[PDB]
């Protein structure tokens, strides 16, 4: 019955992927950003310049006040609000209704985005990182406990306005090609994984693989960029610069501060390399790789001029909180968050970006010794 959930995600380019939900009785419709990088379900519940609608607790007969405050600081953006519960449904999801914890956002700082068309956030990660503490049951945990929905979901993010699918409770085989390759969920807090090798245009970065996961590596649909620890970021940028030295870019471009433009249809995709991330596999000494095309880490933007030039932003950036496999990574793939079996699957997405001669890939098996040494402690 998954066909009803295909194409249930929308968004504007670079503004966040959202799914439609209803909260309260009678149902109040809101668009909710899907975020595997956090664990709180929160909705705007008071006027805001960027909000065109919000949750009105007074109009819901099933609203229950929890008489407790809450605040969530993200890497970018934060909000505070009032905790409570209410009935929640997903129109283009399973035909169920669950009583879920809801953070009623009353105040926020650089969280909501003008024109994004979403009014809340669905944190799909685990209770361990929920605010104020791990006793606040996340939405998906409530869903699984109260209904017969199986304990897994899958995400197909289709980049550029944007679209995709969140298959709640299963895998839709029509959404991917080839085989699914699985990596263990190292620990149930973020969707933490272990990267065991990195190659750029087939050239090994030859770093101690712990550097790739310092201090963690997560799969995060709530972040655009591939974010890399300082040491890995510098090595990656050095290698990407060398492959594209044919042309010149301001240094601010490599910091994500400036755009680069080319005459429409003349973007030199061939001079930008592919990046392969090797992930720990399911059997001893076995890994697999996912390969990223430059079309994924060079995001198209709006030409600030009155021209038809193709302009792009560099979407690999430095991190101090470990690797973040954001939308830049996820958009190429069908990603299965198999919570029941504590693993994450990757397969080539049916809505992958096309290069004229190269293709994003998920390939295995590979042999990799001592993969456990790559996890940081
Ligand atoms: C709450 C706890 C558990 C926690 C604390 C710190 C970090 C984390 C890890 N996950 C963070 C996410 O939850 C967290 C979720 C976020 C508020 C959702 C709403 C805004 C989305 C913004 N957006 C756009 C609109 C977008 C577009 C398409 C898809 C996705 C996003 C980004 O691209 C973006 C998001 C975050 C950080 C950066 C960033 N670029 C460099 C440094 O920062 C960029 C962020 O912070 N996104 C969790």
């Amino acid at each position: 019955s998954f066909v009803e959930m295909v194409d249930n995600l929308r968004g504007k380019s670079g503004q966040g992927y959202y799914v439609e939900m209803t909260v309260g009785s009678p149902p109040q419709t809101l668009n909710i950003l899907v975020d595997t990088g956090s664990s709180n379900f929160a909705v705007g519940a008071a006027p805001h310049p960027f909000l065109h609608r919000y949750y009105q607790r007074q109009l819901s007969s099933t609203y229950r006040d929890l008489r407790k405050g809450v605040y969530v600081p993200y890497t970018q953006g934060k909000w505070e609000g009032e905790l409570g519960t209410d009935l929640v449904s997903i129109p283009h999801g399973p035909n169920v209704t669950v009583r879920a914890n809801i953070a009623a956002i009353t105040e926020s700082d650089k969280f909501f985005i003008n024109g994004s068309n979403w009014e809340g956030i669905l944190g799909l990660a685990y209770a361990e990182i929920a605010r104020p503490d791990d006793s606040l049951e996340p939405f998906f945990d409530s869903l699984v406990k109260q209904t017969h929905v199986p304990n897994l979901f899958s995400l197909q993010l289709c980049g550029a306005s944007v679209g995709g699918s969140m298959i709640i409770g299963g895998i839709d085989h029509s959404l991917y090609t080839g085989s699914l390759w699985y990596t263990p969920i190292r620990r149930e807090w973020y969707y933490e994984v272990i990267i065991v090798r990195v190659e750029i245009n087939g050239q090994d970065l030859k770093m101690d693989c712990k550097e790739y996961n310092y201090d963690k590596s997560i799969v995060d649909s709530g972040t655009t960029n591939l974010r890399l620890p300082k040491k890995v970021f510098e090595a990656a940028v050095k290698s990407i610069k060398a492959a594209s030295s044919t042309e010149k870019f301001p240094d601010g471009f490599w910091l994500g501060e400036q755009l680069v433009c080319w005459q429409a249809g003349t973007t030199p995709w061939n001079i930008f390399p592919v990046i392969s991330l090797y992930l720990m596999g399911e059997v001893t000494n076995q890994s697999f790789r996912i390969t990223i095309l430059p079309q994924q880490y060079l995001r198209p933007v709006e030409d600030v001029a009155t021209s038809q030039d193709d302009c792009y932003k560099f979407a690999i950036s430095q991190s101090s909180t470990g690797t973040v496999m954001g939308a830049v990574i996820m958009e190429g793939f069908y990603v299965v968050f198999d919570r029941a079996r504590k693993r994450i699957g990757f397969a080539v997405s049916a809505c992958h970006v096309h290069d004229e001669f190269r293709t994003a890939a998920v390939e295995g098996p590979f042999v990799t010794l001592d993969m456990e040494d790559c996890g940081y402690n």
